[PDB]
């Protein structure tokens, strides 16, 4: 179509002791970044329900739509993104980061 | 619309010896499954461009929409899916699978 987009995909595992209340606060603050970082055009997330890689332990997936890899860079270095890591890095055990253009 | 569908997300790293042409043939013959497996509605895929995961170097991402976890499981055991997985399993080094309903 006429618009171009790049998807920023994050896969996440929280540390075992993190509470559901803490996860909720974490996620609310993350999705709120759309009100702070204009590069972020869409945010959708979900929790895995099938546990096909239970041993690896990733549970959460977030998809963020951007116009280009250049605006993704603006999001990465935005002070609110750095600050989110400052406050919440201690909540996650591991992450996977991907940037790609979905195609058929 | 109000529908509550489920996304099937696959993240993959091929073995180092697999050629680009072989990866493309794998993807092409994976997308052909939409024509064979009733549950498989659509497929989008992409190649990661930012390479941020260090020792966990997944390269390819595929997203498939399904009605439900049950119809995902239909796709898993369908003989054309079993056959695809059987004969290409030696292609990949790392594989993660997630099933989730995207939400805001
Ligand atoms: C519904 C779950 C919300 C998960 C939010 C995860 C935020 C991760 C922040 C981050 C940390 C990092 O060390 C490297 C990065 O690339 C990134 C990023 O892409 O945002
Ligand atoms: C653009 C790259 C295309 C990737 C195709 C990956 C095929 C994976 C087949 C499989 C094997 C398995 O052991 C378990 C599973 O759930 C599955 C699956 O979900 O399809």
């Amino acid at each position: 179509g006429p618009g171009m987009a790049v998807k920023h995909l994050i896969v996440l595992k929280f540390k075992d002791e993190i509470t559901e209340a803490q996860k909720e606060e974490f996620i609310k603050t993350y999705v709120n970044l759309v009100n702070i970082i204009p590069a972020m055009k869409d945010v959708y997330w979900g929790k895995d329900v099938t546990q096909k890689n239970k041993e690896e332990g990733y549970t959460h997936i977030v998809e963020v739509t951007f116009e280009s890899v250049e605006t993704i860079q603006d999001y990465i270095i935005h002070p609110a993104h750095v600050g989110f890591g400052d406050v919440y890095r201690s909540f996650w055990e591991k992450l996977l980061i991907f940037d790609y253009t979905p195609r058929k």
